[PDB]
């Protein structure tokens, strides 16, 4: 159906820029709002309410550009906007090894039943924050998986 | 003001403060402004995006080796249509010999249509805009923010 073909889509844009950019281990932050609403963390951002490519999300995480520093946050299947402020968790079950933008995912999951996304900038790992908790070192399948999961 | 000419001043306030970082930086780009003349054919040669324009849109969009920075963006009214369109190519004998591809597809547009397009130069970081087949280099801040008034 047309929605199935967009939501395909959609997962195909992002899972193809999550590809670039752990391969060039550039950090990023993709949070998709689910049944609670986000709006309050979507004002701190910059509206952008574009439509999903991959290559707009590869050039929204470019180091040192406007864009880059914050999450950004999907709303029905679109880039609401980017550069938006997460709470970060205080959860003292996350790798130690980890900074800012994981706890950031973490943060948000804790409060809410999203999901992100989180390319690591020091290795290039993927992981996902959902519930509270953190999936590390996932493989392109596994990411893909938990998209279509959810 | 109306709510549409506030609207147009915030535009205008993010096109030219895009323009600027980036003539700073020698941040080669490509600005199509459509007017009344609809440039479809064109927009649907590049990438969708149909986004809000800001100036840090603008500037990320633009810089350089990334997915979206060779090609013209344009822009219909408020709103970022898309990026890494395809333009064509002016013949013009007016156009300086050493610019590049950037300024020919500015002005091949500006012959077809009566959009404003602002070029900047990743060699010099001048600022030049195309209208009606002509195209006029080396444009102070001021310059740039009054043709865009006026149009
Ligand atoms: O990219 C990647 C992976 F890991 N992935 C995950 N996900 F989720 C997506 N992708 C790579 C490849 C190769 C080399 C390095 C890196
Ligand atoms: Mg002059």
């Amino acid at each position: 159906t047309p929605v199935e073909e967009a939501q395909q889509k959609t997962i195909e844009a992002i899972t193809k820029a999550i590809n670039y950019m752990a391969k060039r281990r550039i950090g990023a932050l993709l949070t998709i709002e689910r049944d609670t609403g986000m709006g309050d963390y979507i004002e701190t951002g910059i509206p952008l309410n574009a439509k999903v490519s991959s290559e707009l999300l590869i050039n929204i995480f470019i180091p040192n550009t406007p864009l880059h520093d914050g999450a950004v946050i999907m709303k029905n299947n679109e880039i609401a906007a980017a550069a938006c402020y997460l709470p970060l968790s205080e959860s003292p079950f996350i790798s130690k090894e980890l900074g800012t933008r994981h706890r950031a995912a973490v943060g948000i999951s804790e409060v809410t039943d999203s999901l992100t996304i989180i390319v690591s900038e020091e290795t290039g790992g993927v992981s996902v924050a959902k519930n509270g908790d953190l999936h590390r070192e996932l493989t392109e399948e596994a990411l893909k998986e938990m998209l279509e999961a959810e």
